[PDB]
Order: C-alpha cells, then structure tokens, then sequence
C-alpha cells in the first residue's frame, strides 16, 4: 500500500496517488486519485476499535452521513475495511473532495459581506435539512465547514451528533462537555446538555461573527472563562432569564457577578451590516427558548436574497435510532460498525 507520512494508508487499488491534507484525533486525512469514477477525492483513515469513545463516534459519524443527502452536507462516497471483523483494524472513509475549510480560510482573507452572506446561508439551509431529520450537530465551527473555488459549502464531522431530546437536556451546572470550547453555548455550562436544536444555533451565531472580524468572538481559555466571556459582551441576564435557569447553584452564581453591561454588536464589528447584527444579536441570544430557530434565520432580512423554502429541503423522516450508544461495550459497537460498511464490499 501507499504510506503518507509513515503511517500505512491501505486503500489501493482503487484509490491511488496519495497526498497529506491533514490531521487530528480522528486520524488522517489525505487526498487521492479515484480510479473507477476517474477523479480526485478525500480519504480519512480512522483507527478507533481499542476504545468505546472512539466507535461510538465511528458509528454516529457512519450512519448518519449515510442517510443524509443534500448539497451542504458532506456524503459518504466509500467506505473501505476488511472482509472479516477479526481483521477489522482501520476503516477508511472516501469523501467529496473540496478546496479547504473555513478555519483556514479565516487565517489569509478577510471575506466580504456578500461572501459571509452566501456562505451563512448554505450553512443555515443544510442545518434546515439536519435539524428536520431530529439530528444534532453539536460541534459546529470553521473547521468543520468545507468550501470550494465556486464557494459551496458543506458542513462535516457527525461524531459528536445526537437525536434531539428536549425533555433530558437538564444538567447540573458546570457539567464537563466535549464539544469545541469557543462555539459552545452558554447555557452548557449552567443548565443543559446540548440535547436541544438551540446548541447547534448558538455555535452558528460565533461562526457568523468570526467571519465578520477573523477572530473568535468568544475565545475562552478553559471551561468556566468561556461563560465569563459570554457574559462579558452579553452583559448581565434578565431577571426573566435568570428565573428560566433551572439550577440553584447556576441561579446563585449569576446573582453573584457584579453588573454587566452589554457590549454593542456595532462597537465589535463596526463595518458589518446592519442586518448581518441584527441576524447575530438573535443567534447570540442568552436564553435558548428565546433564540432565532433555523427556519427563522433563513427567513431573516440579511438572506432574503437567497431565501426560497422549495430549494431548502427537509429530509424524509426523523431519526429514531440510538446516537447515546452509551451502554454498548466497544466489541458490539465494532459488531454495528462492521454491518453499517457492508454495502460498500465487492460482493
Ligand atoms: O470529514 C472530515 N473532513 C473532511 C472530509 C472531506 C473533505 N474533503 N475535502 C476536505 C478538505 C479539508 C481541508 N482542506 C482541504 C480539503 C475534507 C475534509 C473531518 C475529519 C474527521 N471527520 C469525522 C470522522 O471521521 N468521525 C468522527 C470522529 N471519529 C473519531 C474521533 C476520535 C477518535 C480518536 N482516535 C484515536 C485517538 C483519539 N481519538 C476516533 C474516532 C471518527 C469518525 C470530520
């Protein structure tokens, strides 16, 4: 097999032509030449049987790419593993390949209005499609945002996914959480276990504003400090909000700042668009209950130009299937995972 950066990357003879694009805890990914379909694509090894962590994001990842399809929605092309589950170690997963990501984007240009505009909307019009499947995307960001030289976008990385469960989002305050720090709302860190569609609207609002500045609105340092930053352009809560907070030691802890006032989306981001703030402020808003839905937002002045509900489609029907997969050891997980990949074996 072909080997990119020393590590084995078994994926001939179909796939050839190997070249590094990046890395993280997932594994690797690497770009290559497809040799049935004639083109170039993205190929992901993931290697994650030694852990039930590690599978139960394989899987959520797996199955849910493979009953999605829309246009801002990365698919699932390929999926290469052994014959056998003795000889499973690696799975690899062949992609659309793109240009690159928001993140790195965000790093060498500052992007117009018109741009952040169309790019807002594609994220918005695929999060329609996801949240109308009753699906969670829970760690949306720049990174997880793939763009091209034509612009389309498509959103990726499911592993932290969920069914939405309104009814047992309460927590206790300053529960741990997994997904990225800086686009986590602020109610994770009082009340809540990111089982509502308001999660996924939140980390939407900050990539919205790093696309107006280049910088992350709420770069917070560790856990508590992300709320500490919220609340320092947010300002104080409402007396209204505070009594929706659920938790007496949540409660407690926001009686105990001292007054906060809010800092003014046009101080922070004084050559934005007027609408393009008015759309944040409503992202952005403390109280998940009173926070803009994704229908409301691709209804919002700042996309009317792009707004058309019969070219945002929803998917068939709702997902019912366990994302938890939180009592199943690694070993039946490993089992799941084997028969998810099944379709795509010759023979
Ligand atoms: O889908 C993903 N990236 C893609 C996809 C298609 C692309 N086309 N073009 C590009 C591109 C990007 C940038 N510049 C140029 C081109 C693509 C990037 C990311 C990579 C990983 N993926 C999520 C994923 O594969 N899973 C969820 C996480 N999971 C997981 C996480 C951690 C561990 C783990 N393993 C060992 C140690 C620690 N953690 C194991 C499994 C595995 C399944 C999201």
């Amino acid at each position: 097999p072909e080997m990119v950066r020393g590590q084995v990357f078994d994926v001939g003879p179909r796939y050839t032509n190997l070249s590094y694009i990046g890395e993280g805890a997932y594994g690797m990914v690497c770009s290559a030449y497809d040799n049935l379909n004639k083109v170039r694509v993205a190929i992901k090894k993931i290697s994650p049987f030694e852990h039930q962590t590690y599978c139960q994001r394989t899987l959520r990842e797996i199955k849910i790419l493979l009953r999605f399809r829309h246009e801002n929605i990365i698919g699932i092309n390929d999926i290469i593993r052994a014959p056998t589950i003795e000889q499973m170690k690696d799975v690899y997963i062949v992609q659309d390949l793109m240009e690159t990501d928001l993140y790195k984007l965000l790093k060498t240009q500052h992007l117009s209005n018109d741009h952040i505009c169309y790019f807002l909307y594609q994220i918005l019009r695929g999060l329609k499609y996801i949240h109308s499947a009753n699906v969670l995307h829970r760690d949306l960001k720049p990174s997880n945002l793939l763009l091209n030289t034509t612009c389309d976008l498509k959103i990726c990385d499911f592993g932290l996914a969920r069914v939405a469960d309104p009814d047992h989002d309460h927590t206790g305050f300053l529960t741990e959480y997994v997904a990225t720090r800086w686009y986590r709302a602020p109610e994770i860190m009082l009340n809540s276990k990111g089982y509502t569609k308001s999660i996924d609207i939140w980390s939407v609002g900050c990539i919205l504003a790093e696309m107006l500045s280049n910088r992350p609105i709420f770069p917070g340092k560790h856990y508590l400090d992300q709320l500490n930053h919220i609340l320092g352009i947010l300002g104080s809560p409402s007396q209204e909000d505070l009594n929706c907070i659920i938790n007496l030691k949540a409660r407690n802890y926001l009686l105990s700042l001292p007054h906060k006032n809010k800092v003014p989306w046009n101080r922070l981001f004084p050559n934005a668009d007027s609408k393009a703030l008015d759309l944040l402020d409503k992202m952005l808003t403390f109280n998940p209950h009173k926070r803009i839905e994704v229908e409301q937002a691709l209804a919002h002045p700042y996309l009317e130009q792009y707004y058309d509900p019969s070219d945002e489609p929803i998917a068939e029907a709702p997902f019912k299937f366990d994302m938890e997969l939180d009592d199943l050891p690694k070993e039946k997980l490993k089992e799941l995972i084997f028969e998810e990949t099944a379709r795509f074996q010759p023979g």
